[PDB]
Parts: structure tokens; sequence; C-alpha cells
């Protein structure tokens, strides 16, 4: 009978998932633990509310950011 009770709880958790790692980013600084969990939450959020936009911008960029992190991690490698 209720999808809606849970339905937008996703949309709610979407932000919640979105916030956490994103918030952790405003907390942690950033590292290799961020990358999975942030991608976790967002990819999770990506599941939760599929049509909830900016995680599409975020998790995408976020992976790409992680990619950049690694590529800067690489610039701690191709440097060092």
């Amino acid at each position: 009978e209720d999808q809606q009770h849970k339905q937008e709880l996703h949309k709610l958790m979407a932000r919640c998932f979105l916030k956490l790692g994103e918030w952790q980013l405003n907390l942690q600084g950033i590292n290799e633990s961020t990358i999975p969990k942030v991608l976790q939450y967002y990819s999770a959020a990506t599941e939760h509310d599929r049509s909830w936009y900016k995680a599409w911008h975020a998790w995408a960029v976020m992976n790409f950011e992680a990619v950049l992190h690694y590529k800067h991690q690489n610039q701690a490698r191709d440097e060092k």
C-alpha cells in the first residue's frame, strides 16, 4: 500500500546519502576512504532516488574527482 512512505524516504535518504560523504568531504578532508563511501552513498543515493539530480552531477564528478585524486595521487606518484 505504501511505496510513498519509503519512496521519497529514498529521495530523503538520497540527500542523506548525498550529505554524509559530501559532508564527510567537508569533514574528512579527502582520502581513499572517502572515495568508496562517497561513491557508495551517491551510487547508493543514485539508486535511492534515481531521478534526484545533482548526485548525477556529483557522483559522476565525484568518481571523476576520485579519478583526479588518483591522478593527483599519481602526481604523488608520477611525481614520486
